[PDB]
């Protein structure tokens, strides 16, 4: 038994002052004057009390290049916890000619004992031959997985043809699974990529100009069209640019079940930061690339008027030295990815709520709740109500602080928002009503995290 | 020397009454005040049809298209058209020159009217990208079909599609696309068989408009990315006109074509008892009647700008019969070459959807300027080849197999009451048809070597 009193609680809907009362793992009662017989106090006067961040886009301990992502399931989840997030959903990668159960098995072992907070998996689909379509039944029922990434880019590495894409959409309809897509046209990027090399433009900046917004717009559009044709449901990850928001809007006007996600870097960074003398642009090499500043407003507007509806990290980080160095000679060999898991929550807060782009209630919805409802964790996660796992987060909105590698908790040598002056700070984080962070101290234990078995798809 | 007097001449721009004067193969002077007279009092005098979408003597299935380059071009001439552009099909692992060679031989001696070639592109590996220079300079070819559908038969991936667009930019070639998503159609197709829906009607429901809208959108997006120029063939539905419109508003060089069947027929005609729907099996399929208005509006306000037949005909007996058991085997195609000109007239001008001037532009001129045959073809001016057509707008007549000139057992517009009739057709100032008689000779037709791309 724990007792948070003094807090102003904030959810996707409600904003009120009251004490919450946790017993075991779950919130149990909310109000004035509860029955707190002999239970641990926690003072939350002055602070906001909010549900835990859910971060539906994480690639922890992944290979990309012959090298692996810096954070593991321990370093990763900890950093998430530090930066306000209590539950992640990671991308289980399948390898053509692939026991689907054996890939999953691998991702479980990658977590077990390391993870401090709760976590779930998405399942990547490489080919959708008869073999794989069969296995999908097992996984949705037994293995607690009900969402499915298809990459339309990374040619000869992860890329899938329209066939795979469509068969997977129609199955997903049949089984009740959200399909997700990395919507860029591999084929046009490969050509532009191999051409820019032909001409000796090897700098990291040419990572951005070799995958123009027109190519995201196109694949997003395409993936929407098949979803329409299949009668299925879509979640475009990482929308970076206006060309795609346009395509998502358009479909959601015709009432189809299309969904959208950004990340902070597209909300808070632009291309100009890559044009930088020495290898400094490799800090920003990730896909889709950073875009022109015009697009930040459009992305924001979309979140605000409910056109996009979740925010993830796409945390996939690599060290500037040694790792992002593989590829001094050419940008194709820069492993693509950023360290974004930690600051996410608070940049949403500081740049968004605090400068009047979204409401405080939307900030929760956009970082926590809506991601639970799409990925079938609701109401175990993503809210403060009676029954809900006690994934609470006390949050002090008055602190002003500068984001930095000197002070962050991810296991990497840089921070893409290095130097950003920012409001808000994570005081304490509970996961199923146990401290992971207290007064900004790691009091958690490795292995405490539990796998979340998600339910099948249901609108919002 | 020939002398057409009494005519009211009609072009893409002009409408006036005057005598034109042909000498040799070319119009030579026009105006008021020992040469062969031809009376055109009462009739319209207009430039020859150009039909930029023909598949004459083509294989599809293990069978071939009914009309050859003789029967075909004659029928065109009968129905008002003087110059065609046919689709030279390339096979993977393909001497590009040898494919062309084959398409020349298919014509030589058979063709009665003038003709050119498009070049199909199957793969755009280094080999083929190299050859393309020879062809655009030497072989007179400056337009290129890539099919995005017919999986494992003609279909190209986005790679081939993009490379070709960027090369086209580089050489000055119009790229053309058949814009349906092969992949989604294959699934829907093999699924509709799984369930035992083998009637010809399921040809239409296995390739919904959404899939044309998609490939159209897609092929437009690459064009933007390549800075190259596009011509979507056969736009059948609103989903694609939408996509074309949108790009043209942003000022890219995207072009659009329909055919009469999509202006004048709808799906309901397929739902018909016995194998009668197979008469309408072709790709894209007939659409709901809502779309005909949208297509017509586009032509009118200059969103689409050309009209072709996609003439690719097969006999209802024996040939269309190939797939009584299942619609995948029905060779996809219609007999559309002959009536095209006059359905554009009667349904379009006559019922007040287009102007008389636009009728020429939409059937003749604009196709010349996009395919690089202008001003040799597609107008009545001093210098232009005398591909004239005397045209009587007052005749009422019923379109029928009993009376048509294509070498096939049916007519898809069979029974349509229609205004207008082709009296006489000149090709380079020689009669191909006189007072509705075939006075032409096989082999008289000449290959037209087209120039590179330039706007409009
Ligand atoms: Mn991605
Ligand atoms: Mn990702
Ligand atoms: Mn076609
Ligand atoms: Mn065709």
């Amino acid at each position: 038994k724990k007792w948070i009193r003094g807090g102003t609680v904030v959810t996707a809907a409600d904003t009120y002052q009251a004490d919450v009362l946790i017993e075991g793992e779950r919130v149990v009662a909310i109000g004035h004057q509860l029955s707190v017989n002999g239970a641990e106090e926690i003072d939350a006067t002055g602070c906001y009390v909010i549900p835990g961040g859910i971060d539906p886009h994480t690639h922890l301990d992944m290979p990309f290049g012959g090298t692996v992502t810096a954070d593991d399931f321990f370093t990763g989840t900890r950093a998430a916890a530090f930066g306000g997030t209590t539950s992640i959903v990671d991308f289980c990668l399948t390898k053509k000619g692939e026991s689907l159960k054996s890939a999953i098995a691998t991702w479980h072992e990658k977590a077990r004992g390391k993870a401090v907070i709760d976590y779930g998996f998405h399942l990547m689909i490489a080919e959708a031959n008869d073999q794989v379509l069969e296995e999908l039944e097992s996984v949705i029922s037994s293995e607690g997985i009900t969402s499915l990434k298809v990459f339309m880019a990374y040619k000869n590495v992860f890329q899938a043809d329209d066939e795979t894409l469509f068969k997977t959409l129609v199955k997903a309809k049949e089984l009740g699974a959200l399909v997700q897509v990395h919507a860029e046209n591999g084929d046009v990027l490969d050509y532009l990529t191999k051409k820019a090399l032909a001409e000796g433009n090897t700098d990291p900046i040419y990572h951005a100009y070799t995958r123009p917004p027109e190519a995201e717009g196109e694949a997003t559009g395409r993936a929407i069209a098949l979803t329409a044709l299949a009668g299925s449901q879509l979640y475009v990850v990482h929308v970076s640019c206006a060309s795609a928001v346009q395509r998502i809007a358009e479909a959601r006007e015709k009432g189809w079940n299309v969904y959208g996600e950004t990340c902070p870097q597209y909300l808070a960074l632009d291309v100009s930061i890559m044009d930088q003398p020495d290898f400094e642009g490799a800090k920003y090499v990730w896909s889709p690339p950073l875009r022109e500043k015009w697009n930040q407003e459009v992305l924001w507007s979309a979140l605000k008027n409910g056109i996009l509806q979740t925010v993830g990290s796409d945390h996939c980080p690599f060290n500037f030295r040694g790792q992002k160095e593989l590829g001094r000679g050419d940008f194709t060999k820069i492993p693509n990815g950023g360290p974004l898991i930690e600051d996410r929550l608070t940049i949403l807060y500081s740049e968004g709520v605090r400068q009047g782009r979204i409401s405080l209630n939307q900030f929760v919805d956009i970082s926590s709740t809506k991601a639970a409802k799409l990925f079938g964790m609701f109401p175990r996660k993503g809210t403060i109500a009676v029954g809900s796992d006690a994934d609470i987060v006390i949050f002090d909105p008055h602190v002003k602080r500068t984001l930095s590698v000197e002070t962050h908790h991810m296991n990497v040598d840089y921070n893409p928002f290095e130097g950003m002056e920012v409001y808000g700070e994570v005081v304490s984080v509970l996961s199923r009503g146990s401290f992971v962070v207290r007064d900004k101290q790691f009091v958690g234990q490795a292995g405490s995290g539990q796998y979340i078995k998600r339910t099948t798809f249901e609108q919002p």
